[PDB]
């Protein structure tokens, strides 16, 4: 996991739960909690978020506005594969693999996208017309 | 590097200068020729590959085929990237980021999306119609 999907992870359960846990990280990344407070320390130092004695981990507001960016940014890369036609059971580990690889400028090309097929259910359609075609010739 | 990494460039080697030299695979991956030699023991016990003493690394029809595949799949990912718009500059580091994290079901939808576009350029134009928009 990068730091990129540390934050992620972080900024995601401090909006289910309202805080963040060392055990629930290290639960929803699948590594040991040792691997969490070493990046936790690096996230700290670059003024990611901060651990003010009790009370718990903390985002700073650089945290919280790449937090969110990234929420979307999975958000959005799941409903293009989505809309695209990918079985259903697919998305998320491709979403997971290819999320944080990408510019912001194709982030938001592939923004432009989703909503070119949200705008009109008509385009949907021909594009599964096309779908039948690449399919059988 | 990954394994799909190394083949990738081996078989672009092979098809532009008709072999695939050590150097030119460490070059190519900007790694250590070491890590190549690991690598190739590695693809060669996967029958990816085999070594002969004068025609130096030869793909096995297995290596072959996923290679084929996997200059497809780079160049199908650059030209979506380029239908939807990306900076071009931007795309090459993009799909090599990618390209390898990417199922075939997703690579495939991604083929039609392609072919899609490249139907009629009535969709291109709009497209770009709703770029203007999301940019106010
Ligand atoms: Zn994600
Ligand atoms: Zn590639």
């Amino acid at each position: 996991p990068s730091m990129e999907d540390y934050i992620e992870q972080i900024y995601m359960l401090i909006e289910e739960k309202g805080y963040a846990r060392v055990s629930d990280i290290a639960e929803a990344l699948a590594v040991h909690p040792s691997s969490v407070t070493k990046m936790v320390q690096k996230l700290d130092k670059d003024e990611y978020l901060i651990y003010e004695k009790y009370r718990g981990l903390v985002l700073t507001s650089k945290g919280k506005k790449i937090g969110k960016r990234l929420v979307y940014r999975h958000e959005l890369l799941e409903q293009f594969l989505r809309i695209i036609g990918v079985d259903e059971e697919k998305i998320y580990n491709d979403v997971e693999g290819i999320e944080h690889h990408l510019s912001w400028n194709s982030i938001d090309r592939i923004g432009d996208l989703v909503q070119y097929f949200e705008e009109d259910d008509a385009r949907k359609k021909d594009l599964k017309s096309i779908q039948k075609k690449t399919e059988h010739h």
